[PDB]
Parts: C-alpha cells; sequence; structure tokens
C-alpha cells in the first residue's frame, strides 16, 4: 500500500464486516447499521493519526496516572450527500465534534470547480480535518473539496480522508494532487466500472444507506 | 501480559481517551460518552476473537468478492448493575444482539454462590458469550458468573471477559480458576486499595456513569 | 382511569406503535427498536408533570423571548432487571441524567422486604424520581422500591411511575398503598393470568427485549 | 392558527425545552441534544396524521388486541443542508426508514428553480413524506421541493413539513402555494429580519447544530 494510504487492518472480522455490507441481499436495515459500525472504525483509525502530549492525570482517591492529553482540535467536512452519513459515526467518538459542508462541483460550462455550498468553523485552519466520503473511486469530489479547505487555511498534514472503499483510480489522482493527505480506507479493491463504480463493491453506497 | 489476556493496544489515542475518563475532573456527560465509546473498542477486539469461514460475496452488479461469513452466534452477559453499562457498546456493534443477566453473590451464611437472578438465552450453550463488567478488580462476581454459565453448557473457550480496567489480583484470581477464559481490557493497572478498588483507577465506575 | 393514572393519548399511531411489540410475530430488533419509542413517549408525558418557571430568553440578535426553565431536577431509578431497558430512553430525553438503582425482594423466611442493591444519587431528597418498570402487574416490586425512596427522603408527588402497560390489580394495588404517586402509562389492560402475567399483555417483556 | 397548520401542544415542557435551544449562551453539546428531541416531537405530531386500519393482534398466551396496523409507507426528504440534522430523529422513530434528498435553487440567471441533486425512493409517489427543514422561514426553499416531489407523482396531501419553528411570512408564503400540504411546526414566532431570519428565533439552526 503506498505511502499516506492507512488501511485498516485487514482482520477476519472486518472482511466479515465488509462482507455484510458487500452482499447484495443485505437489506438497508443491516447496511446502515454494519455501515454505520465500519465508519466509527474508520473515525478511530484516523484518530490514532492526531497528536498527544503527556500529562499527570488526577484518580480519585489521590492518585496519579502518567496519561495523556490530546493536542489536535477537530472537525468532520462531509462533501457530497453521501458523506452525511459518515457524520453520525463521527459524533460517536468525538463528543458534539463541529461538522462542516464543501459541496462543489466542476462547472459545466468553464470546466473550473464551482462552489454549490459551504459551511465550515470559523477557526478551521486550526483543525485537523476528517474529509467524510464514503466511496473514492476517481476522487473527482474529494479533490475540488480538498482545495477549498486548503484556501481556508486548512493545513495540508492535517486534512484526513475517510472512506469506506476505494479504487486504486482514486487513490493515485488524489494522491498525485494531495500527497500529503493521508488517506484512511477500509478496504482497496479492483478498478472502476464504465459508470465509475468501484469493482467489487458494493453497489451504490447512498442508495443502500438511505433509500433503496 | 499472561497468556488468553489480550490487552488492547496501548495507542496515544488511547491512552488520551483513558486519560478522560480517568481524570476525577471529568463530569458524567463525558464519562459517559468516553466510556461508551472505550466499551466499543472492547467488543471490537473480542469481536476479533471469533471464528469466520471464507465465502464468495455477490455485489451489485454481478462481480464477486473472496469474503467471509461469521460462524459464532454471540449474546453478551452483564454481572452487577455495573455492567449493564457495556450493554449499548455491544449492541452498536452487533445488530439485535442478546443479552443476559447474571446476579449471583456469596451466600453471607453458607460462603458458597448464591443465584440471585438469571436470564439467559435458551441456547447460550451454542453460543460464545461477551461477560460484561467494567472493573476487574478482585474478579470476585465474574468467577461466580462464568460457574453459572458453565453450569448451563457454555463452553470454557467460547467465554470472553470484557472489562475497561484490570488489576493484577484480579487478572491472577479469575485465571487460576478459569484459565482458558480470555481476557478482553483496556488497561492494566497496579493494585488495588483496601476498599478493593483498582489503583491508580478512576474512581467508582458505577457511581460514575450514572449517579454522580 | 384514576385520579393520578395518567394514559398515554391513545392515538392510532399509539395503537399501532403498541401493536408491533404486542404482536408475537414480532422480533427482537422490531420490539426493541418500538419498545424504545415508547419508552420515549412515556418519559415526555412523565416530564410534562414536572414544574417550570417563567424566564425571559436571551435569543442571538438582541431578541428576547418570553420562555421558560425547568425547576425540577430529576434521576431516574429502575427496580428490576426489565426497568434497566427504559434507561436509554430516558437518557435520550434528559441529557446525561442521573439513573438509580433499586434491587428489593421479600426476604422468604420473613416476607419482609430485603435490599440486594442500591445506588441512589447523594442528593435524590431533593429530585423528582421516574421509576422504571415496563410492566405494572402485580405493583409488588415498584411498592417496595418506593418504600426505599421515601426512606432516603424523597418526596411522594415527587415520585412519577413509568410503565408500559399496566393491569388493573397493580394499578389499584400501588395506588391504595401511595396514592400520591403518578403513574405514566402506555395502556391499561383486562387482568393478570395465573403466572401474574398482563393479558393481552404482550408476552414476557425483559424476555422480549434481551433474550429470545 | 390557520387550516393544515398544526403546532405542536405549546406545554410548559415544551416551552422550556424551546427556550434551551433559543437561549444564545446554550453551547453546541446541548443544543444538538435539545434540537433532536424536539425534532422527534415533531416526527411524532406528523405520524399522527398518518392512517391506520384496525386489526386483530395475537399476544403471547392465545390473547387477541383489538389493535391497529399502520397503512402509510413513509419516507424523509430533507432539503437544506440544514434538514440533515433532522434525518436521525426520523429514524429514531421509524426504523430504518428512506431518506431522499432535494437540493435545489433558483437559477441565478433565469430566476426559475434549478435542482442540483436529487435523490428520491423509486415509490416515492406511494408514500407519505416528511419535509424536513428545521426552519420555516420564507419557505422558499421548501416550495421549490414540493414542485419537485409533485412532479414525482406524490400526493399533495401525503406530504408533511415538518419544522422545529416558523415565521408567519412562511407559512403564509407556503399555504399560498400548497394548500393541502401539512405543516408540523413547534412554534410560531413574530416576524423575520432583514437577512430573513426569524424572530426573535434561535440564530443560525445550522450553525449552532453543527460548526459553532
Ligand atoms: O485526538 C483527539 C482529539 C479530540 N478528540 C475529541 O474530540 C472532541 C472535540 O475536540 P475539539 O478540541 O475539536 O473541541 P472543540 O474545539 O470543538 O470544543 P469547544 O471549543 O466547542 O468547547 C473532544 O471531546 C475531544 O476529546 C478526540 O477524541 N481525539
Ligand atoms: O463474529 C461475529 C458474529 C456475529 N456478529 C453479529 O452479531 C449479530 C448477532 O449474531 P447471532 O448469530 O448471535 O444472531 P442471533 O442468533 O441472536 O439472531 P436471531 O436468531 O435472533 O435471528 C449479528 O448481526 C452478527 O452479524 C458479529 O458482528 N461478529
Ligand atoms: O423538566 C425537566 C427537568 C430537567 N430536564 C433535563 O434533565 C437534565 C437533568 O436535569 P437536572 O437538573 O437533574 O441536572 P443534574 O442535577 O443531574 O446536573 P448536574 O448537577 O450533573 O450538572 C437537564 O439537561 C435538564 O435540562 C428536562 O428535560 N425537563
Ligand atoms: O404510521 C406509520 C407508518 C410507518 N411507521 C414505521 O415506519 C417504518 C417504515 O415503514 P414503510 O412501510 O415505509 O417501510 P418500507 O417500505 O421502507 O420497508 P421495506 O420495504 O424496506 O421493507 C416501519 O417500521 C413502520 O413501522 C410508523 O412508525 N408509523
Amino acid at each position: 500500500v503506498s505511502k499516506n494510504v492507512i488501511l485498516l487492518p485487514q482482520t477476519n472480522q472486518l472482511i466479515g464486516l465488509y462482507s455484510i455490507i458487500r452482499d447484495q441481499r443485505t437489506k438497508r436495515g443491516d447496511f446502515v447499521f454494519y455501515s454505520d459500525r465500519i465508519i466509527r472504525l474508520l473515525v478511530e483509525e484516523g484518530l490514532n493519526q492526531l497528536p498527544v502530549e503527556e500529562a499527570i492525570i488526577k484518580c480519585h482517591g489521590g492518585y496519579e496516572y502518567k496519561g495523556a492529553k490530546f493536542l489536535g482540535k477537530i472537525c468532520g467536512v462531509s462533501i457530497v450527500r453521501a458523506g452525511e452519513s459518515m457524520e453520525m459515526g463521527l459524533r460517536d467518538c468525538c463528543r458534539s465534534v463541529r461538522i462542516g459542508k464543501i459541496l462543489i462541483q466542476r462547472d459545466e460550462e468553464t470546466a473550473l470547480p464551482k462552489l454549490f455550498y459551504e459551511k465550515l468553523p470559523e477557526d478551521i485552519s486550526e483543525r485537523y480535518v476528517f474529509l467524510l466520503d464514503p466511496m473514492l473511486a476517481t476522487g473527482g469530489s474529494a479533490m475540488m473539496a480538498v482545495e477549498v479547505l486548503l484556501a481556508r487555511g486548512v493545513k495540508m498534514d492535517r486534512i484526513l480522508f475517510l472512506n469506506l472503499l476505494a479504487a486504486p483510480e482514486g487513490i493515485k489522482a488524489f494522491q498525485d494532487k494531495y500527497p500529503d493527505v493521508k488517506i484512511i480506507t477500509g478496504g482497496i479493491d479492483e478498478k472502476l466500472d464504465e459508470n465509475k463504480y468501484i469493482v467489487p463493491g458494493l453497489g451504490d453506497f447512498g442508495d443502500r444507506y438511505y433509500c433503496i
């Protein structure tokens, strides 16, 4: 696996878990539940990248524990309607965490990125940012969204891109443009299909999470 | 660490997380939230012990994925009122999982274990059992509860004891009596205090989770 | 309906909702989900009994709203293992609310109530107390638990007993002994069976929520 | 209150609850928690509008209960990024419910509504639709979204618009255009401000829920 691509440990349990959401017979309730469990694993892996400092912790009864304090401020940012699914996993790990939104698409007439919606913390330049997109297929949207974050002052080495599954094409595209962004993914699949879906993939993540 | 004691990886993030719940200044809302996050980490580690089989998974679009199917049926069993806190973490990982209850105490007059309450799945003898007790201090209650499970036909090597923190005294006592039970813990602390609390510990887990 | 018995409004939706959990074909996942939704309705009805004071609320932009502030401190107390199910509904309505536990049974030899476990807020005498027991059949356990609360200084008119279903026998027994305790219930059924289950009822609430 | 405007009962508890989220001193954690509790109240009120049929329910032990079955299929549809907050409340009441998305804005050049994103159930024409937008200020977005639903075959009298707060201006605009859509709201405030925020309102719902 390439530099700055962090793959969840491919345990027997993780493969069994991914097998549930991949299986085309898995219905929406189970698809949502188990996707949410995977999303929490991605968030935990991404949080393992953040810095800490040693700290003495006072425990009840007058005892001291040699512990640690978190040094990173965090927020999540979702980018397509499908990334919204990931917000709950993030908020189950990071209490009341801030979550922003970037909705950005190539302008059909000028072929340049164009922003449809933005909501970000006012101090986002001082934060680590978990970019939330469940499927890294081509990486088109995620690359446009990172450019917005960088324009808003976010440090390149404080952006972590969480996704359930990635294709090699998207990893390559994204890393060619943003080689210091860490990609946290739960699986790297084979290729894309002609509609740019990941293969073997899991069908349409957003449709399965929300509608079908 | 001894045989059949499985310690969560002691990452910077995990130490920072434990430091929140240990800190005597952490109030109930934060104590509950972050304990719940730790409990989910314990459940995920325990689930990594369960068996799988390879399985071809059919994915949308006619693709096949070489995946896996879970082979273990599971349930959780909590044992003191404090273990009840752990039920939500288990049910966030294992959809609608069965959860039993064993309330058992030494008879003050005969000094022999006496059962106050029991509710277990009718097929518990065919299941893996996550025994839920947040603090492994002396291990007294957990040992009595395991004896009940074994009397009900549960296989010794299908019992996994999840706890947030353990003392050496409790690990030794428990493993001397049930050496094939796996203990999944998030930290092993120094010793016990004269009221049999873990040191440095985190005060009274149940009081902090529920009442104070 | 008698004095101090507060019945949830028997809307078409509520009957449809109760019909899901009553139906013997409803499996555990659906039974848990819909019971939890009902439990939240019971908590909301019970919270409607608590006092408020008028208060001017400052809203963003320099506006004032004639609002209100809650005057009651609250906690929940569950009493049989089955009441534990209700804790999550209470904590989805009252953020990080304190929850106590009373486990009390008649002494088989002396026929007098005997306490197996107690954990209550140190200031419980100053709180409203939601007593949590899903089924008010005979009311035996709930009556013993109320006596403990009153011994601990809880005001009689600050105890609210939440239950999903009640039998007339239990309402009568409980109200004969504690006529100033409000009973909040979602349905009053016909009678008890010879094993003291409510009829037509919903089978064994605890078994269905947890084990079967 | 006008025809087809359904106001949550303005209980002491509801006013106390709204006072928490209105208060400009309420921080994000409390704002999210209590908004979510209100959103569930809106969903329950909206569900009370849906049809049922009488049904005999078989209960354990051979008993029959004269109950009811739901006749409406449902989905939610959110419309601005702020409506996404409401999805969790809906999914806590309606198990695994389908949720769609309509992102639609007036074309700046042609002044005609233009669709940026749509994801709806394939059978949405057969469903009741909970339109989710936390603040009914001008109603501009909600009116454009309803037109999309009607174009997709949704029945006018199966659309229910859930919002936490409404201004008279938005109620009037929306009802002038769609008089058979039911509006379920938790409060009707005084007027709009020059940036079209509700007064006295609660500031910027989306900013407070997510970012600030
Ligand atoms: O590495 C980390 C960093 C942070 N966190 C957790 O993420 C949560 C958000 O951590 P933040 O430090 O970003 O808080 P915030 O700025 O949004 O908070 P306020 O100003 O609104 O008070 C915090 O509870 C923290 O413990 C982790 O879990 N791991
Ligand atoms: O290793 C495992 C095993 C099981 N599980 C998950 O635990 C859940 C419970 O798995 P069980 O296999 O114990 O289901 P059950 O017997 O209680 O189910 P019913 O008979 O009521 O239908 C299942 O959704 C499974 O996917 C894991 O997550 N990991
Ligand atoms: O009528 C009420 C009263 C209280 N509540 C809600 O119940 C929650 C608990 O309200 P409490 O007032 O009991 O708080 P507490 O004493 O346990 O809090 P700390 O001392 O630990 O700080 C509070 O967030 C309150 O808003 C209601 O929702 N309705
Ligand atoms: O009035 C109602 C109607 C429905 N509901 C609840 O909303 C949930 C969704 O009810 P639906 O009937 O819309 O289910 P669905 O079509 O999406 O289900 P599948 O085809 O995927 O199997 C169901 O569990 C129902 O009980 C209510 O709570 N109240």
